[PDB]
RNA sequence: GGUGCUGGAAGGUUAAGAGGAGCGCUUAGCGUAAGCGAAGGUGCGAAUUGAAGCCCCAGUAAACGGCGGCCGUAAACGGUC
């Protein structure tokens, strides 16, 4: 429950898979469910499923 | 943003024209000496007023015109000028 920069708050969900070699940290803003970021930045062609 | 076009004087810059302070030049006369000098005439004219325009503020790009660089990351996103 984060508060913006600008004043007001939006709900983010942070995701945080532990999977060994395909672990990774992806975090949301918990309304479209895009992903603003992830710790490991991945291509259309390489793991071409859950693009990150 | 700059330049054109349109709109706006809150504030400065404002010309000619009004306005006349004041300062020189002459001398009727006061003066032992060198100077002071009223009324006129004759030049310089300071303050104060005195519009558009300029600085400024907004809009306008089928107006004039412009639509960038470096480093990463897989068009797109992140850091900086």
């Amino acid at each position: 429950k984060s508060r913006n920069e600008i004043g007001d708050e939006t709900v983010r969900k942070l995701y945080v898979e532990i999977m060994g070699r395909h672990s990774n940290i992806i975090l949301t803003d918990a309304a479209e469910n895009v992903i603003i970021d992830g710790l490991k930045h991945l291509s259309p062609s390489m793991n071409s499923y859950r693009t990150v």
